């Protein structure tokens, strides 16, 4: 799989990653602004896989993981966070993410987590 939607409500964190994810070899399905967009776009674009800020505005990660599994089972998501956020982390993996990456971004790091969810 290659196509990505990457979802943060932060531009610049969008860019970077969108930077990262690209020199890598994957390709930017989409983007989205929040919760209820990611899931939207989802339907819309069957990306391969998502990447997933938690906090966001009307609609948070959590609740789009949750949406998006009921959407789509097999879905492939990758969850973002800050770090210390680990409560959060351990409900978004609870609730279908396959993994997650630490905010500020690690190319490394980052690559990585896309390909083993590939
Ligand atoms: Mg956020």
């Amino acid at each position: 799989g290659k196509r990505v939607l990457i979802v943060d409500d932060a531009a610049f964190m969008r860019m970077m990653l969108k930077d990262i994810i690209t020199k890598a070899g994957y390709e930017v399905a989409g983007e989205a602004t929040n919760g209820r967009e990611a899931v939207e776009k989802y339907k819309e674009l069957k990306p391969d896989i998502v990447t997933m800020d938690i906090t966001m505005p009307e609609m948070n990660g959590i609740d789009a993981i949750k949406e998006i599994m009921k959407i789509d089972p097999n879905a492939k998501i990758i969850v973002c966070s800050a770090m210390g956020q680990q409560a959060m982390v351990i409900e978004a993996i609870k609730a279908g993410a396959k993994d997650f990456i630490v905010k500020p971004f690690q190319p490394s790091r980052v690559v990585e987590a896309l390909n083993k969810v590939s």
